[PDB]
């Protein structure tokens, strides 16, 4: 029997810890107890910042990284931080995994990728009402990676930071809101601090579950087939779980914390998407500079959406 330590950064109630426990449960069952997983939520073994270098060094066998936290490190997979028009985490998670499977880009070659998934589409959660793009001008809003670049294009003032830091940051006025999926309203009780939600339907945050290469290779071939066997299935399961939970989280925020929901005029939606168009070209150029083929990646994303 082997035991793998699985490091995670956010609290146990958030969906990246929920999916980790479900994955562990499937591993235990399909390997008939030949593999066990000891999980460490809340940064008790590795936090957001040292997660990648701590999995690669062996301080943890398995870890969960939010790709948007590591700008310039993932030139190919960061395409998934651009607005690709996904409305569900299930479809996004599934396409992300299939894209990774077919490309196996070199940026992730020093680790073994066990599975991937994404958040749901991002929205604005603010302390003060955002009813139009004008209200957003100058406003300090939390994002990370390309979601920050989207905020800047909209005229907001992006402040980049990992999730576990955001509550204190809101609570003390350093930021006026955040740009992400609405599950955090409940799971991290942002419904108490940010009383306003504005629909944006924007890019998702992509994640990878990563494993130390040596640890992966000391596993028997049949255990390895079980874990690879779980990859696509779990990507879909996570997105599915998250799409339902967003609905629950939001019903709970509205009818037990008075959260007000807003929607942008049709001309603001139009203008906002024109503003962000140039992020696709800046993404392609950064990718091309690091040796990847942005044309094939975009071709592949297109084909996989036409199919999920
Ligand atoms: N805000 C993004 C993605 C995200 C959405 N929900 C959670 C919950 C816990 C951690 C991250 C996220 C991010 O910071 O990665």
């Amino acid at each position: 029997p082997v035991t793998l330590n699985y490091a995670n950064f956010p609290p146990a109630s958030t969906f990246p810890c929920i999916q980790m426990e479900q994955w562990a449960h499937e591993v235990r069952t399909r390997t008939r107890g030949k593999v066990d997983v000891l999980t460490y939520p809340g940064g008790t073994l590795l936090g957001a910042r040292n997660m990648l270098r701590g999995v690669m060094s062996g301080q943890a066998d398995i870890g969960c990284i939010s790709l948007a936290y590591h700008p310039g490190v993932f030139p190919v997979m960061s395409v998934f931080e651009l607005p690709l028009g996904f409305t569900s985490a299930e479809a996004a998670s599934s396409v992300l995994w299939e894209l990774y499977s077919g490309l196996r880009p070199a940026e992730l070659e020093r680790v073994k990728v066990l599975t991937m998934f994404t958040s749901a589409p991002s929205h604005f959660m603010t302390v003060t009402p955002v009813r139009s793009l004008r209200d957003l001008q100058g406003m300090e809003i939390r994002g990370a990676g390309t979601l920050s670049a989207i905020l800047e294009k909209l005229g907001a003032t992006p402040v980049s930071m990992p999730m576990p830091e955001v509550p204190e940051a809101v609570q003390k006025g350093i930021i006026k809101g955040l740009f992400t999926s609405l599950d955090v309203m409940k799971d991290m009780n942002f419904a108490e601090m940010t009383g306003h939600v504005t629909r944006a339907d924007q890019a998702v945050y992509p994640f990878a579950v990563i494993m130390n290469r040596e640890a992966w290779e000391r596993l028997s071939p049949d255990v390895q087939q079980v874990l690879d066997g779980l990859a696509a299935e779990h990507a879909a399961w996570t997105g599915r779980y998250l799409d339902a939970h967003v609905q629950d989280s939001m019903r709970w925020a509205e009818e037990k914390h008075g959260v007000q929901v807003h929607t942008l005029p049709e001309e603001d939606i139009a203008a906002m998407r024109r503003s962000v168009q140039p992020l696709f070209d800046a993404w392609a150029q950064r990718a091309a500079d690091k040796g990847a083929d942005p044309d094939a990646v975009m071709r592949t994303v297109d084909a996989l959406k036409a199919q999920y």
